[PDB]
């Protein structure tokens, strides 16, 4: 369903997922809530990515051990255990950024995305060409 242009990074270290849309870092709160924060000091923005298959990743909270996931209704949530909803297709975009597509809902083009106000976008509201879907992985 999608291209195979991969980003040049690795999973050796944890990262911050910076969204240029509103300038927020992806955050997974202890209660499972998912959103964005501009506070670089936040303890819930440190994420550990790992590869399942080439270009297939898990995005986990280093702080809580929770996995980023997208539900049946396109909502992002923090999962205690890895499941099919936790896999994302990590790709290069605009020859620079990182995008994350819901593997489970790949055919629907549901991406991980942050609005300018720091709220997460619902899968069906996302789409190729948006700024909300563009992330820059930063060192922690």
């Amino acid at each position: 369903h999608h291209h195979f242009n991969l980003p040049p990074g690795n999973y050796k270290k944890p990262k911050l997922l910076y969204c240029s849309n509103g300038g927020h870092f992806l955050r997974i709160l202890p209660d499972g809530t998912v959103d964005g924060t501009r506070d670089r000091s936040d303890q819930h923005i440190q994420l550990q990515l790992s590869a399942e298959s080439v270009g297939e990743v898990y995005i986990k909270s280093t702080e809580t051990g929770q996995y980023l996931a997208m539900d049946t209704d396109g909502l992002l949530y923090g999962s205690q255990t890895p499941n099919e909803e936790c896999l994302f297709l990590e790709r290069l975009e605009e020859n620079h950024y990182n995008t994350y597509i819901s593997k489970k809902h790949a055919e629907k083009n549901w991406f991980v995305g942050l609005k300018k106000n720091g709220s997460v976008k619902r899968g069906p509201r996302t789409h190729y060409g948006q700024k909300a879907i563009l992330f820059l992985p930063l060192p922690v």
